[PDB]
């Protein structure tokens, strides 16, 4: 599912997200942004072997079990295809536990570069929220 930017933004408020670890909506909605452009659907192969999967582009290295990642930790302990649903349920509790981690949302290499120090804000106006 692609989805609209104020559908998502909804979405991610119903499930928490809004002001989660001090993270305000502007800042997940930009993150899924230039992650996956707002499609559960993407996945990115890493060099490393690793894949990126869904909404938040969430890594098979650590956080998910794709089969394929030999050496890999599965911490949001979760089949990575899960990660792909229309409910974006699984990849936002998966998601809370990676920016509690310690390096908060600068885990997203995406946030990182295109997010943080911005307008965010701009990411959820003329949303119904
Ligand atoms: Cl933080
Ligand atoms: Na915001
Ligand atoms: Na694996």
């Amino acid at each position: 599912k692609v989805f609209g930017r104020c559908e998502l933004a909804a979405a991610m408020k119903r499930h928490g997200l809004d002001n989660y670890r001090g993270y305000s909506l502007g800042n997940w909605v930009c993150a899924a942004k230039f992650e996956s452009n707002f499609n559960t659907q993407a996945t990115n192969r890493n060099t490393d072997g690793s894949t990126d999967y869904g909404i938040l582009q969430i890594n098979s290295r650590w956080w998910c079990n794709d089969g394929r990642t030999p050496g890999s930790r599965n911490l949001c302990n979760i089949p990575c295809s899960a990660l792909l649903s229309s409910d974006i349920t699984a990849s936002v509790n998966c998601a809370k536990k990676i920016v509690s981690d310690g390096n908060g949302m600068n885990a997203w290499v995406a946030w990182r570069n295109r997010c943080k120090g911005t307008d965010v804000q701009a990411w959820i106006r003329g949303c119904r929220l």
